[PDB]
Formats: C-alpha cells, structure tokens, sequence
DNA sequence: AAATTGCCGAAGACGA
DNA sequence: TCGTCTTCGGCAATT
C-alpha cells in the first residue's frame, strides 16, 4: 500500500549529520590510501571510482557501508575470454613501457600477484592511521580485495580494477537494453566510456570479470525517459523508491533468516540488476508515477520472483551471464526466498513493520 | 609531462 | 511546499 510504503521509505531516509560524519571518515582514509598507492611504480596510474548504493543515493537506514574502486589506467589490454563464461577473461598486453609487467606470468596478467601487492600496501598504510582495521575480504574471488572497518562502525569495500578504454567486449553487444527507455543516443554514449576488469575467480585461474559500476551509477542518477525526470517536485518518479524498498525487503529477510544460511548469497547487486530489467520493461516515466508506488513496487517484486523461479537473472550488461545459475546459487536457496517473498506480499510485508 | 586542485551545481536531507 | 545546506562527479587551471 502506497501509504505503508511511504512510511517505510521515511524511516529509511539517511540522516544528513550521519552522512557528513561517515563521509568525512571514509574520504580521509581513502585519500590516505590513494596518496600512498600513487607513490608506487606498479600503482602509478591509480584513480578513484566511487560505486554502489551510497554513491547512487539508494543506501537505506544508515550510511555505514561504502564501495570504492581503485582503478588503474593501463596500456591497451588484449582480452581472452575464459572458457565460454562471457564475463571472465585473461588479461594480456599488446613490457618495458608498462608498469604492470612485474605481474606477468608469461603473457598473462596475474590477478593474484597484483592482489597480493595491493593488499600488502594497503595493510601497511592502515597501520599508519587510527581507528581503522583491514580485513582481507574472505575469498570473494578477490573483489573486493580488502574490507576496512573505520572506528568499528563504517565498512569500506575496496576493489582493485583495470580500466580499459577499448570497445566493450563482444559479450556486451546485446546488453544494456536501454534504447526505448534512455534512448539509442544515450546507449551509444555510455558504450564509448571505459569498462573495468576486477580480479575474480570463475568456478579458478587468473581471471578478471567485467564491471560497469560507473554506468550503473550514471543510469541511476539520470534515470528517466524525460530529461527532467525528478529535477522538479512535479516530476518525481518512484524508481529509486522502488529500488530502496526491494533492497530493504532483501535486507530484512536476510536478517530474519540469518540462522538458516539459505539467503546468504543474495546481494544488493541482484536486486539492482533485477530493478534495471524492470526499468527496461517499463520505460516510460508515467509507469513510475509516485501515486503508483504500490503498483510499481509490485512489478519489482513480481519480476524478482520470476527470476528466482526460472533460475535466471541476466547481468544487465552481459546477457549470457546468469547471476542466478545453479552453479552460483543453490536451487533450494532460490526456492526458500520465493516462498518468503510470496508470504510477505500476501501479508502486506510484515517484515517491513 | 601529467597528476593535483578548487570550483560548479545537481541531488537529497531538513526545518520554516 | 519552499529555501538552505552538504556532498560528490567532472575538469580547466594549476603546478
Ligand atoms: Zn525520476
């Protein structure tokens, strides 16, 4: 119900004072790390790309989780697709002229060699600061590479990335289906921007996975079919509101069933990816009228349920990369989430209060 | 030679 | 329903 849902969105609004505090802590530590990394021959060309919910303005409840990408401008990359996985590649170069040659294993760029020096440099620099601790972010395949905890309150996931300015790989050719929503001219402009490669095992070599975090952020902050969508109060859509509610639904279910582990692998990236597909299905701003919040939220819920039931959630940029494949998420986990979402919807989402 | 810096203003919280 | 205030993405000017 649009009124229950509005009340939920109000309780989810971030406090401006907390934003100021958290951003001050995060920026101070991040600036410290970039300064250090720029002094190193290997990470000379590093730069900051802020990613994810906080910088997309769909962070809910508290600004206590930040995603950060340290991207390296590298000479022209030559990619070799790993197996036929569409998203995972070996990185080669087209060595005297490049500072990453210390990480070559033959012609192949070693993600783990690069990750190891990156983590070592950050871990040493984090001891040089106070109220900040490193954790080597589990496996994660390598991305994020490290997780910082600042004064036991704010988490910073740091991802190492390579920036390529070459044309996007062929597996993206049919992705980013925004032509009838954001326009063909905007799709052409986005695909002229760089793409990123982050260190990531495929189910286990020296592979990198394609990343488009910067495009996802650009779409979210310029998200209407109308150029003026959300710029003035009389043209406010409920797109970001629906994404926030989807994220809260998943977060609340993962907390509710934290002792059962079925929901551990579902992520905000899944919810955001599904949301972009609903945007492609509903391209007009009038299909996201603020008066229709309950209806629009239900489109998001329904599409997400169809993804779970069919075990199919395409990466928005790489359509043959299935985020919900059996290899990645057990059927029983998808089944359990379906059951709980259907229950919640049938009972006016008790998990929201 | 090329990485750093300061400024702009849109986005979004918030109080009258 | 407004003005106000703070943060962040981009880049010319700076160094
Ligand atoms: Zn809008």
């Amino acid at each position: 119900g649009a009124s229950k849902l509005r009340a939920v969105l109000e309780k989810l609004k971030l406090s401006r004072d907390d934003i100021s505090t958290a951003a001050g802590m995060v920026n101070g530590v991040v600036d410290h790390l970039l300064r250090r990394l720029k002094c190193d021959s290997a990470f000379r060309g590093v730069g900051l790309l802020n990613t994810g919910s906080y910088y997309e303005h769909v962070k809910i409840s508290a600004p206590n989780e930040f995603d950060v990408m340290f991207k390296l401008e590298v000479p022209r990359i030559q990619l070799e697709e790993y197996s036929n996985t569409r998203a995972y590649y070996f990185v080669k170069f087209k060595p005297k002229e490049n500072p990453l040659s210390q990480f070559l294993e033959g012609e192949i760029l070693s993600a783990s060699k690069m990750l190891s020096k990156f983590r070592k440099i950050i871990k040493e620099e984090i001891n040089d600061i106070k109220d900040t601790d490193v954790i080597m972010k589990r496996k994660r395949g390598g991305s994020p590479a490290v997780t910082l905890l600042i004064s036991e309150k704010i988490s910073v996931d740091i991802t190492l990335a390579l920036e390529s300015k070459s044309s996007w790989p062929a597996s993206t050719q049919e992705g980013l289906r925004i032509q009838n929503w954001l326009s063909a001219k905007v799709r052409k402009q986005l695909r002229l921007k760089p793409f990123y490669l982050v260190p990531k095992h495929a189910k286990q070599e020296e592979t990198w996975r394609l990343s488009f975090s910067h495009i996802e952020k650009e779409i979210l902050n310029n998200h209407g079919k109308s150029k003026t969508c959300c710029e003035n109060k009389e043209e406010k859509c409920c797109r970001k509101d629906c994404l926030k509610l989807m994220k809260y639904l998943l977060e609340q279910l993962k907390e509710r069933f934290k002792d059962k582990k079925h929901l551990d692998k579902f992520s905000s990236y899944h919810v955001k990816t599904a949301f972009f597909h609903v945007c492609t299905q509903n391209p007009q701003d009038s299909q996201w009228d603020r008066k229709d919040l309950g209806l629009c939220f239900d489109n998001c819920v329904t599409y997400f349920l169809q993804c779970l039931r069919t075990e199919k959630l395409e990466n928005y940029f790489i359509p043959e990369f299935n985020l919900f494949s059996s290899n990645l998420i057990d059927k029983r986990s998808k089944e359990f989430l379906t059951k709980q979402i259907e229950y919640e919807r049938n009972n006016e989402f008790p998990v929201f209060d």
